[PDB]
């Protein structure tokens, strides 16, 4: 249900890397993943 973390940081990067042909993509997957993986651990 809850998943693990590691999980978590391959679904903001594997959005990133499919939509990476797009300059906007990049930065909205960066966005998401840089704020989505505070979320996932604040820690490092």
């Amino acid at each position: 249900g809850m998943q693990d973390p590691q999980q978590q940081y391959h679904r903001c990067q594997r959005r990133c890397q499919i939509q990476e042909q797009s300059p906007e993509r990049q930065r909205q997957c960066q966005q998401r993943c840089e704020r989505q993986y505070k979320e996932q651990q604040g820690r490092e």
